[PDB]
């Protein structure tokens, strides 16, 4: 202390965070491997600093641990605990068989615990996706690559106007809701739940309107009965096609009534009816939840 970038030997690139590249590095002084995320861009809004401070305050088993923050010439290096496996990579490695239900249950349960914690502390993730959910050898899964309400740094990814971060975006956001809620995270997680089960992304759209239509084609085009206020949302258009809701026996074939009940509550159109992370933890689907260790080729 202080830690200096020169104190770290870079080992290998681990991944591509939305706001910075992440490298596996070794602390030359302690031998401890860590994960370093470099963030590169002037001003930083007061609201920005406050949200970052709130996130930094969080200490939870299911949120990747930030160990230090090193400042150096317009650069910022976030020193995190080292992890190098994520749900996306894991699901792909397990594509020709799928993740075992016990592990699906465990991961979903843990993500809900992490989210419940964030939400009670006024913190939202806003950009949940398989790629940013890190897993370790002992079976934990952790939230990472948090999104941002107000910018200040630099977005290093590309997915933006592409075909990825949109796949998990809540409909209220796509329809132009200015003030959204913690419900947007539950929606993303519900999409991830379906994905772990079917082994395919639930709504892989390529544009905001395409994302909306894919959602509509599956859950039915929402109306005032199902979602009070929907027809007055900023970007709602009466010209939207009207699709009927599909049965979950078709949408997520492998799930039973308990799984379907939980998924339906996580994908409820109305944010005011969508299950909270806290309430989801008490859902019967998690009665037999355990903490299985994943089989990784590490
Ligand atoms: O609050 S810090 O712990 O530094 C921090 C931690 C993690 C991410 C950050 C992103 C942008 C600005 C920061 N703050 C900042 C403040 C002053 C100068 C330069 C950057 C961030
Ligand atoms: O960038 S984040 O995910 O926010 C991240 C945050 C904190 C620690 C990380 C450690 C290794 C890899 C990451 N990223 C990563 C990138 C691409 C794929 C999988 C993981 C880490
Ligand atoms: O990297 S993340 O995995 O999101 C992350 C994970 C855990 C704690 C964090 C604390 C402050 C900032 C982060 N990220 C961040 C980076 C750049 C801009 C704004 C926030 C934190």
């Amino acid at each position: 202390s202080p830690e200096f970038m020169e104190n770290f030997q870079k080992v290998e690139k681990i991944g591509e965070g939305t706001y910075g590249v992440v490298y596996k590095a070794r602390n030359k002084l302690t031998g401890e491997v860590v994960a370093l995320k470099k963030i590169r861009t002037e001003g930083v809004p007061s609201t920005a600093i406050r949200e970052i401070s709130l996130l930094k305050e969080l200490n939870h088993p299911n949120i990747v641990k930030l160990l230090d923050v090193i400042h150096t010439e317009n650069k910022l290096y976030l020193v995190f605990e080292f992890l190098h496996q994520d749900l996306k990579k894991f699901m792909d490695a397990s594509a020709l068989t799928g993740i075992p239900l016990p592990l699906i249950k465990s991961y979903l349960f843990q993500l809900l615990q992490g989210l419940a914690f964030c939400h009670s502390h006024r913190v939202l993730h806003r950009d949940l996706k398989p790629q940013n959910l890190l897993i370790n050898t002992e079976g934990a899964i952790k939230l990472a690559d948090f999104g941002l309400a107000r910018a200040f740094g630099v977005p290093v990814r590309t997915y933006t106007h592409e075909v990825v971060t949109l796949w998990y975006r809540a409909p209220e956001i796509l329809l132009g809701c200015k003030y959204y809620s913690t419900a947007v995270d539950i929606w993303s997680l519900g999409c991830i739940f379906a994905e772990m089960v079917t082994r395919r992304a639930l709504f892989p759209g390529d544009s905001e309107i395409d994302q909306l239509f894919r959602i509509f084609r599956t859950l039915g085009t929402p109306d005032e009965v199902v979602w009070p206020g929907v027809t007055s949302m900023p970007d709602y258009k009466p010209s939207f096609p009207k699709w009927a809701r599909q049965d979950f026996s078709k949408v997520v074939p492998p799930l039973d009534e308990d799984g379907r009940s939980l998924l339906s509550q996580m994908l409820h159109y109305d944010p005011n009816k969508r299950i909270s992370a806290k309430a989801a933890l008490a859902h019967p689907f998690f009665q037999d939840v355990t903490k299985p260790v994943p089989h990784l080729r590490l």
